[PDB]
């Protein structure tokens, strides 16, 4: 209804002037938020089929986007264009950078709603390369192929198969592949990752994944993509790689681990253990010490804030938080210098990658890459942890462990399952 009058007031800019010409206009229409709008199950009702879902982890800023005016396959050519149109410099292109930052999916979207606590904005962009009015109409054509907020279904859902990507021997070999490579020298940390294959007897709704995930994690980025009817990948994610703003760059080290509980004081009691043991600590340090080598020549000088316990559900974590100021406003530099995360593949960087490339048994895709969003003026991205791919009736899920020295393979196991064991429950 709110949605509706908004609909309609896109359709009257539609209808006035608009010349055959070249170009890019931006139609921002005010939202009014007396609220009723569950804008992630408005998405999933929709049809048109790249759609993308995203909400900052403080729960204040959040869109959603339909339909792709332009797709890029890399965060580099995303920004490129934005550099095309400095006259709209809070245009954002929405999506996910794949492990391997140099590949990507993400979108000019056609409909963009965005939330900022209180006020959103609906958003329709016209682009074309020879005619705005042809492509009004083609906007046009769109809006009615709108359809109504359908209910989220929550998820039944039994297995018919489940395989592991790593098994327990695999693994196992794996681990001791690891160890001995370390113990040669060379190299420091290696995370090695399993993929879970859940089958299921009809096709998974994948928002619904998304529903329960929100529902679960608080103080999460959230982020679901829909390439098409039939593939997504989702998750939520405490972790943030980069957010932007102008020259003002955050980013943090977020490594070292005690279990959360749900009594507020032993919650406290483990988070005050955490803070003092010297093994998580250096930990954290030697993360950050990772990331501030990895922008020294990029940046201005760099302020490490005074480390935080960051409480989750089932799981408290060291965080040292990372400010500086860029020599120049540039969001490749932001993915490639800090995108392979040391918490997410290891001792020196390259050498832990050769080492997951050769040996992991299956590709990580969109898993432990990065999604959120760029514009010239500011950009925010997470880090894609604790997420799924789906595919049909498959969903993956995916679980890391990081190894070291002393990594024992039964362990490592066994700590992965706890992790895959938090996505497991989606589905029930």
């Amino acid at each position: 209804q709110s949605l509706t009058t908004a609909l309609e007031n896109l359709l009257r800019h539609l209808s006035q002037e608009i010349p055959a010409t070249p170009g890019i206009r931006v139609i921002d229409i005010p939202f009014p938020l007396k609220d009723a709008f569950d804008a992630l199950s408005w998405l999933a009702s929709q049809q048109t089929y790249p759609q993308f879902y995203w909400q900052q982890r403080n729960g204040d800023e959040e869109a959603v986007v339909l339909g792709a005016i332009t797709r890029f396959t890399s965060l580099d050519q995303a920004q490129r264009f934005l550099r095309q149109h400095p006259e709209h410099a809070d245009l954002r292109i929405w999506g996910l950078n794949a492990f391997d930052p140099s590949q990507g999916n993400l979108l000019l979207p056609r409909l963009e709603w965005r939330r900022c606590g209180g006020k959103a904005t609906l958003r329709l962009t016209l682009f074309s390369e020879s005619s705005l009015q042809h492509d009004a109409i083609q906007a046009k054509e769109f809006i009615a192929t709108l359809v109504s907020i359908k209910p989220l279904p929550g998820l039944h859902l039994t297995t018919t198969r489940e395989q592991h990507w790593p098994d327990k021997t695999g693994w196992t070999q794996l681990i001791e592949l690891a160890t001995k490579t370390i113990a040669e020298g060379e190299l420091d940390k290696v995370v090695l990752a399993r993929a879970t294959d859940l089958h299921f007897a009809s096709p998974v709704n994948a928002a619904a994944m998304m529903a329960a995930s929100r529902r679960l994690n608080l103080n999460c980025y959230h982020f679901y993509m829909a390439f098409d009817g039939e593939n997504a990948f989702l998750g939520s994610s405490p972790e943030r790689l980069w957010r932007r703003r102008d020259k003002a760059l955050r980013t943090e080290a977020l490594a070292g681990t005690v279990a959360n509980n749900p009594d507020d004081k032993q919650a406290q009691q483990l988070g005050e253990w955490l803070m003092a043991d010297d093994k998580n600590q250096r930990e954290n340090m030697l993360v950050v010490e990772d990331i501030c080598q990895r922008l020294q020549a990029d940046t201005q000088t760099l302020d490490v804030l005074p480390p935080q316990v960051l409480r989750l559900r089932k799981v408290q974590h060291l965080r040292r938080c990372i400010w500086t100021s860029l020599n120049k406003a540039d969001d490749v530099i932001c993915l490639h210098q800090l995108q392979p995360t040391a918490a997410v593949a290891g001792l020196p960087r390259d050498l832990a990658r050769q080492f997951i490339a050769r040996h992991e048994p299956f590709t990580r895709e969109w898993y432990a890459g990065s999604a959120g969003y760029l514009s010239l003026q500011q950009s925010e991205f997470c880090v894609s942890l604790r997420s799924a791919k789906i595919s049909g009736n498959v969903v993956r899920l995916y679980a890391g462990a990081g190894i070291v020295r002393g990594s024992d393979p039964e362990q490592e196991w066994q700590e992965i399952d706890n992790k895959a064991a938090g996505l497991r429950t989606l589905l029930q």
